[PDB]
């Protein structure tokens, strides 16, 4: 298996790496491990001018305001258990939001403030028969309302819930409350079942008391009873929201309909679901163990049929210190990073399952020293039924003397590892910035991506109302239009030209200006850029973009292209000219 | 006979031979590179917003960036690392910031920018580069665009006789303007000889006009020369004026009725210059030609001849221009004796002789070019290691071309640049890596391993924080171990030390409105455990590393229970590392 990816050649995968608390999504080339783009999804990206341009702050709505965010989990949409390369979707931990990423354009193109909850942690999405959900966990306990009277994490009030948004739509589908909280989440293969791991089931507030019960548990939902009940209307509303939200919560030891409870060892963390569709596998983290809920057995534990919800769990393997996360090989091995041990450890989940029932077997085959501390780790394909079993990446937390020094702050470590045969092999060391934590891979033919923007792109269609509305054709018009105090300047654009290369306002005038990059050629793109107002943004082949500004100082200010774009390129320039306020009314 | 057969892979556990500082381009901020892998160490953020470290959220960098602190954006191009007797010295990398018109101090020994200037009465700083000799006393600093002055909104007219653009010279360890030169034209890059008397600068706009086809129309424009000794002169003797609110003394530059000013020399160079590089061995400022497809060699040792009044025209000091291919841009240098040329048209990297190039501006018949490389696609600027040095070593070169096209999988309508490593070290340039990156970086700067010394972990004096240092002191307040909440009218500032995996405060109670601010202390001593704080849903996110105090500033403006946690992994509790704000209403 080729390591290394030479001038001219091309990655044979794609990586999607969470940015962390930085807040983009980052496309990597594998096993090259190259980052060839950066999407802006939670942070405010000074080059494309995502969060500063109108089409963005559209899309982020009144979560604009936030210019931080803090993202884990990275997920590709699928059909029928296969990625099939139309949407990426991750967490926004910080801001409680969901994001999704359209993958033809490699633009985030939809987000959404989870209403009525605090800390979007875990996601992943619906399997089967295709990605119908996106599944969302809110991590802390609240209080509802949360409006100041009530601050006791014990009251009957004081819950989280987990959350399922339409993955089409990306407007919330219902929402269930559960007991304890929730870290990570995974679904079957059948569409009936998702499970999420729970560390405070004692809803403590403090470090002991999170620590207090020797199994906290996965929670197990039944989507199929959620949707008949939302269909039947038996379900209420919080807040302001019209999201249905369903009781998953125990009332005096009787189960909801909507939820069981395993009992798992101990705050457990990663919640993985095997390729083949048979086990859930929770990592234990402060139990040294995973523990392995038998997906197959979950029809009976609804029914009843099973005495004690640890029925359904058929192995709780012993690996090592510090058990976070667990993903598969498609060759019946799982691969689980040891925090503390900081290693990977390979075992054989069927044997794993004979030892459980006491057939004394070694079921662990490798521990693999990773550099150091790693926490989650994805295998090629790992959570389709196609998983492929080439290559590994475990995304450690210190990398310590692994990379020369750069001060006090240094870069994760996120490392390659071979996985095609029986022994894992560590390949690459890959530098990262502010902490991915999980990152997923694509077949180079899973995604399919556009060249330049189609013109009626949703992404900007409320600016080509917005042209409408002013009688503008934006392929065609390079036009001023001037409304009260604002202004709005429509141009074309073409190497070395901006379409309007200089117009006039009145100081404190609200400019908004809008660019259609009217080039065919690819990788053809045109920046904006005026200088000392804090004004820049992309416009790339075909699109249209535009921004909001107050011209608040008078005089002559340049404007500029900021994208290289030919050999002319300093000189695409332009004039917006001020005409001090003390020479216009007030 | 040598042949360049450098080993370019750095396997893991291996170690990077040089640091490599990457331009954010348009996005902002300055990247850390390890040469020869070219994989990204660290991200240092600058004129961009970052969420992962709070750098533009956090009171100790809204302080450094003063009232730009405003803004979100940047457009960086030119890294330049600090010179004693013509050595890089390890303490500081400059930048320019062209969007918003600053230039920004990084500290190498913590990898953070320390210090930022927004340079008055200018607008656009681009070209950027360091006095070399007797020490970087100086950073040399081009503002671009032509403006009127002063830029008040009754006049715009580009001709007037007081719009005009200006030399900037900062003080390099006070980060204080030292002095502005006025100049005809316009400014593209600069640099400085190995004398600390003399710098020159290109101009493309000899015509001072603001259409294309204007700017184009002059044969010749310039390199501009600088007699820094002069302009020192008149500022030690009090010759000079002052504009609008800024003391900045201020020279005139200008030709005056065809006469001389006594701090410059306008050299006519063909045509639209655009790169102004000096030569490893300090004989020539070599400009390219851009527009014509040339190079022109100004002889630096004539240039006291020059300003003495004992040369006949201004061209004498030309000894060289060479035809190299279309499209020069930009120059660097192998300490060989060979100069190195990007083509951006022809889209080639091209190798030439400079002393034989001498010769043949004297007729003498001798081919002064060694090799054409051919790069991918349209190179802009180029660097070889230590090449601003005496110590230029002839080992690695990179081009930074600007058109990746299929040089990496598709990721949309967006391209990364190319950036490549070309092996040097030997008579044949060979490429070895293609290296995207985002956003256009523009120039790039590679030290040795040895000539970078960074901290491991935070003083507790250190400058950077020294602000939030005194703020505490008036509070009453040890850092090193007070854990304490004080209320100052609808003021409320927290101070708390931090351990992983507990806060050092872990509730506190504010009233609705309140204006919180939240000082951190790390005080793990252990390298790389680094900490975070994220006030869910508030927009508040920051970076405490070890032995470091970080403080950020956000309303309370939401009652209720809001929870608070550290962002960075830092233990096997980490998820359990966690606070609750409660904010009374009303
Ligand atoms: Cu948010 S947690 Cu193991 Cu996923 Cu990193
Ligand atoms: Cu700003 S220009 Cu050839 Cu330096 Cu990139
Ligand atoms: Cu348009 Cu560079
Ligand atoms: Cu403190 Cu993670
Ligand atoms: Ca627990
Ligand atoms: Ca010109
Ligand atoms: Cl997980
Ligand atoms: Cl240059
Ligand atoms: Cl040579
Ligand atoms: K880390
Ligand atoms: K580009
Ligand atoms: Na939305
Ligand atoms: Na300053």
């Amino acid at each position: 298996q080729k390591i290394h990816v030479g001038p001219g050649e091309l990655d044979d995968y794609y990586g999607f790496w969470s940015g962390g608390h930085q807040g983009e999504v980052r496309v990597l080339g594998v096993p090259s491990m190259r980052e060839l783009m950066r999407i802006p999804v939670f942070n405010v990206d000074s080059a494309t001018g995502w969060g500063l341009t109108n089409e963005s702050r559209h899309i982020m709505g009144d979560s604009a305001k936030f210019l931080n965010g803090d993202c884990h989990h990275p997920h590709i949409s699928m059909t029928d258990g296969k990625y099939d390369g139309k949407y990426l979707f991750i967490n926004d931990k910080a801001n409680s939001r969901v994001a999704r990423i359209r993958l033809d354009i490699m633009k985030c193109d939809k987000m959404i403030t989870v209403p009525n909850v605090q800390a979007i942690h875990g996601l992943r999405l619906q399997k089967v028969p295709h990605t119908k959900y996106v599944f969302a966990n809110a991590e802390f306990i609240i209080p509802h309302p949360n409006d100041g009277k009530v601050f006791d994490l014990q009251d009957e009030n004081s819950y989280t819930m987990y959350n399922a948004i339409d993955a089409e739509t990306m407007e919330m589908a219902f929402q269930v409350i559960v007991d304890g909280n929730l870290d990570n989440t995974d679904a079957d293969y059948t569409g009936r079942f998702a499970a999420a791991t729970c560390y405070n089931s004692e809803k403590a507030f403090d470090l002991g008391g999170m620590m207090r019960n020797e199994r906290d548990w996965v929670v197990v939902f039944d989507i199929h009873a959620v949707e008949a009940a939302v269909k039947a209307g038996d379900f209420i509303t919080l807040g302001d929201s019209k999201t249905p939200v369903l009781d998953g919560r125990k009332k005096d030891g009787k189960d909801s309909k909507f939820t069981r409870y395993v009992p798992v060892p101990k705050n457990p963390h990663g919640c993985n679901t095997s390729s083949d569709g048979k086990y859930f596998i929770a990592a234990g983290k402060l139990s040294p163990t995973c523990s392995m809920i038998a997906i197959d057995k979950l029809p009976d534990l609804f029914a009843g049929k099973l005495a004690d919800p640890r029925d359904v769990i058929v192995g709780e393997p012993e690996l090592g210190l510090g058990p976070l996360h667990t993903t598969f090989d498609g060759r019946g091995n799982a691969y689980t990073t040891l925090f503390i041990d900081s290693q990977v450890v390979k075992w054989n989940m069927e044997e794993a399952v004979r030892a459980y029932k006491g057939e004394k077997v070694n079921y662990i085959k490798q521990k693999l020293d990773v550099h150091y501390q790693p926490g989650h780790l994805h295998a090629s394909l790992c959570e389709t039924n196609e998983a492929d079993g080439k290559w590994l990446v475990a995304l450690s937390k210190f990398s310590k003397d692994r990379f020369l020094p750069v001060g006090p702050l240094h870069p994760e470590n996120d490392q390659l590892i071979d996985i095609s045969g029986d022994e894992m092999k560590l390949v690459h060391d890959g530098p990262t910035f502010a902490e991915p934590h999980d990152c997923i891979m694509a077949r180079r033919d899973q995604i399919k991506t556009k060249k330049i923007w189609d013109r009626n792109d949703p992404f900007f269609a409320p600016t080509v109302e917005m042209a409408k509305k002013d009688g503008i054709n934006l392929d065609t018009d390079n036009k001023v239009i001037r409304d009260g105090n604002k202004v709005r300047v429509y141009m074309t654009s073409m190497a070395p030209a901006f379409g309007v290369q200089e117009f006039t306002v009145k100081q404190g005038d609200e400019v908004t200006v809008t660019i259609t990059n009217i080039d065919q050629i690819e990788d053809v793109s045109y920046g904006f850029v005026v200088v000392n107002h804090g004004v820049s943004m992309e416009i790339s082949p075909q699109q249209t973009s535009s921004i909001t500004f107050v011209a608040d100082k008078p005089g002559l200010h340049w404007y500029y292209c900021s994208w290289f774009c030919h050999a002319l390129h300093m000189e695409m320039v332009g004039r917006m000219m001020v005409e001090p306020a003390w020479s216009h009314p007030q």
